[PDB]
């Protein structure tokens, strides 16, 4: 069913980043694995299978429309070096994620594709819910102490 | 345990084709279901699974080596149009793959990393399989005839 | 609850294409049986069973709001002689659906009727899912050919 | 129990025929793996495997009747390039093994060895449901066409 | 894809060892069980039995490679006429098995053919236990005697 | 099955290596038990018990081989008196036996013995996983301070 | 809590004793593996693993006394030749073992350490049960005879 052209580009931009975003916190996670924060490693390894999931209803609206998904461009990972930097890197990156969502639902609903809306929707409710859990991490490096909330995190 | 600068370039390498692969097979195996061919399509994802599980295990061996694993660089992605093609453009990346492989091995065995050799070599073994997939669906389409094996490949 | 004169004019017209649609789909189903072909008789049964279930929803809506469901103005049928157009009428009523439910999505919105739109969205989604097997089918036909296409639909 | 020399000799001519067959149907079974016909490579296993029986079955016979099983007598494998001709292959050694076990069944009849004819009976109703088998496969390669006949074994 | 065609030689000269052991292993075996030594026969079926196992792997392997498979060509059998003289058969058949993989695992080195190695390598696993196999029951028949030894292999 | 000499004799080396780390690691585990750290004390009794089966692996190889498996002399014990002591005197005894495991391989592959390499390799990732926990725990006793590494290992 | 200076020499003592038997009867176990023996090879291996566990129950008696464990000093092992040295090898440690034991029971005893006495009285039962094995199988071999002795440790 032939999509709205303009739609299209906002799903894959959409798209392009879930596809940071995989990368960028299937990386985190194995860097906190090695370093024996299992806790951390665990969660960041289901936020990363989660946007999988989400590039592959991407994906899927997107040849449904008749467009071509991309895949090939991969936008700058933020990879911290350190578990506070690296909450932070998925953070400023879902922010910019749940912009980009907030556009595309606007024009989705400006040239009345409302399927395409309903699915960016709910990506961008679990967004938003990560955003939740980003913010609860930082606030509870500051209320506990980094030491503790790194104890905290070791096992699962 | 601090590992051979090349080794770890070569694992680098290594990822970066099974980066490609993921993203490449997953289109593939998208494209193929919207067409309603099924089976191709299942076969295809589960490809595409494989080799995000071996990117997990070079990411995993790179960071116990204390190497930095590459997520950034996206080589091309072969992606075809019509089934024989996209076929073609697998076993085209395989033989790449296998390629670079043996060149990896040559290495870990010169440096004496022989666990690092095992898992490439465990790799190996699954691209080589990979490669009589693909090997054997070619050939089959010659056999039966194009539409007949689209025809087997509509329904699970 | 009173409703909007227009939102219930436009459910009435949604209902309208849900009651085309059930008797056309049921009769493609019992057509496609009477050939032998039972798995297109099956899959079209189910497409039929899913408009009456959109049917009942609407007559409730409708009546919730204090309108008076039409079920008594039947539209024409879009009846095909052979299975390329019989799916091809199909589809080109789910054409028309759509549209329809567009429509109708943008008055709802505008007199603030939420639910209602909620509920045209559900069955928008429904009507899109028809249009991607449709457009799938019509697909295989060609790829496979017309002969292979019917061999594969004759068991269920 | 000493057997009749005749006998014996005639047990290592039908051992001699099932070495063959063991050969050339695990080799084609192979093949047809090796080419996708995954359907055909099964049943030409089961068809080796039935053959390892026979053979085990004579080996133990001419034990028993203390004469000496010849295992190392290889006569030759009429291996096919494609299917058709493998077929036929396979059918050419079957009907030689039924025409020497229907002369062996004549001697142990005439010297009252009826234990060796029972067992010579038994393999040749096996034998028979082979030549059934490829017979069939022949037959029906010529009503459905090879094409369809190849599609027909891809699956298992 | 298309093999190395020494390596395949080497696969084919490994399979024709084996074939040789099968059918060695087998009528041991059987004599064994018509001179009432069940638990000697049930041991050497299960022998010959890997070395099917082995062969089939060669042959898959070889065909993979493009190669064809060798099952015409039989070597000559050892075959014992007492129980000593047949353990020392498989002894020396067993030693000139492993002295050829040795070889075939250096060629496979050189030439990068790292899975075939691996094939060879677990092959050469299972030789090297029969091996242990065969040079202790020797042992043994020196440490209880003869007839003992041959006493605790009548019963399974 | 005559060994090589200087394989018998690399693989007493192993063994050696095998047996300090027994007795070291059993140690640790027992005086981190007497001091209520019970979680590392019971992960230290796993590494102890892993090198006891090495050791029992070595040592039937050695006999297997016609070698003398040297259980008589045993090198110096590394026991540290406080957790990060005997932590890193797990590292630095680890480290020595990597480094004589690569040896070890290395004549294994000169002189063809195959299965004595794959098994020291099978010992060798044993080894480089011990390597990982430990540095990891020694990274962990940093980034969360020793009080709360303790803290986090007094139960399991 | 502080122990008895003496008493903590005495347990190191008994504790060098068992560390001595496990590294003999492990070897005697898997000679007798090696040679086919395998329910000698068996019992003898579950010895090995009795004085494990006695070695355990020292090391942590001392550690809870505040003495050093020494896993430093490995006495002479007592390597047999055949089945009948080995086990008289172990006969002749035993009886030095509970000679050790009974003088530090004697000593426990004066010093009021009444928990140790006990401790040691439990690995002296256990001492005399394998003193009664080792006595028994000795006697064994005379009465049933030496092949038969062996015979009849084959098989587990
Ligand atoms: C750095 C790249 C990637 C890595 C390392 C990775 C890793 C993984 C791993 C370990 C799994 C679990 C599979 C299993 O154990 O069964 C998984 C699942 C999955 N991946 Fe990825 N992946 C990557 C990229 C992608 C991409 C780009 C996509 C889609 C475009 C994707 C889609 C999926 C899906 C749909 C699943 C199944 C999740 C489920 O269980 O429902 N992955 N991935
Ligand atoms: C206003 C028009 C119609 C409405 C609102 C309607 C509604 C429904 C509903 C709600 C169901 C149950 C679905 C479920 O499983 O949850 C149903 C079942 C069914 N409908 Fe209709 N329907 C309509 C017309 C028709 C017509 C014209 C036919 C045949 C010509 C038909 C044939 C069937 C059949 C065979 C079933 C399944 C009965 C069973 O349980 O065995 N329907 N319908
Ligand atoms: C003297 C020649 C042979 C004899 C007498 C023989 C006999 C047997 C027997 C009795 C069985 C067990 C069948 C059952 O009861 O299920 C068997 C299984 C088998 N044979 Fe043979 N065989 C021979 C040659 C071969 C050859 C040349 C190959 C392949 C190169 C082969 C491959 C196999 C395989 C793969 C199995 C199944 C084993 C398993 O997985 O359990 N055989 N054979
Ligand atoms: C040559 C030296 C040794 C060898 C070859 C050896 C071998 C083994 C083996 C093979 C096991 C069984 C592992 C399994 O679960 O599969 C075991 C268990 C064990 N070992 Fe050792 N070991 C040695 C020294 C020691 C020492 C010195 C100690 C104590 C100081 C010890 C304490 C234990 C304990 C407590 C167990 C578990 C027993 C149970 O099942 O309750 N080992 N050993
Ligand atoms: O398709 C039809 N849907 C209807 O509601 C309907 C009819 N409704 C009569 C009616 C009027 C009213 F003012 C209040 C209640 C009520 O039932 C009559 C004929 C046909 C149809
Ligand atoms: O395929 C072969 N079948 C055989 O029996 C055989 C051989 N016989 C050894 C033998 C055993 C015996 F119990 C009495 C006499 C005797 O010669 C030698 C090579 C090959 C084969
Ligand atoms: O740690 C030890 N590993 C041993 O093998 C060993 C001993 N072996 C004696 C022996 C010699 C021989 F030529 C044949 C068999 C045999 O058992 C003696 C003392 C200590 C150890
Ligand atoms: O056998 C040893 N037992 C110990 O407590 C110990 C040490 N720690 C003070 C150091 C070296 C050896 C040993
Ligand atoms: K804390
Ligand atoms: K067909």
């Amino acid at each position: 069913m032939k999509g709205d052209k303009k739609v299209i580009q906002h799903l894959n931009k959409i798209l392009g980043n879930e596809l940071i975003a995989i990368n960028q916190y299937f990386l985190h996670s194995r860097m906190w694995n090695d370093w024996g924060l299992k806790r951390l490693g665990a969660h960041e390894y289901h936020e990363s299978i989660d946007e999988m999931k989400h590039a592959d209803k991407l994906i899927e609206r997107i040849l449904f429309l008749e467009g071509l998904p991309n895949l090939q461009d991969l936008g700058k990972l933020l990879i911290g070096e350190n578990t506070q930097e690296m909450l932070q890197c998925d953070l400023n990156l879902e922010l910019k994620a749940t912009k980009d969502l907030r556009e595309a639902i606007v024009h989705c609903e400006q040239v009345h594709d409302y399927v395409s809306r309903d699915l960016l929707k709910d990506i961008l409710e679990s967004e938003e819910e990560h955003i939740d859990y980003l913010e609860t991490q930082l606030g509870l490096i500051q209320k506990v102490g980094l030491e503790n909330y790194l104890q905290s995190h070791m096992h699962e």
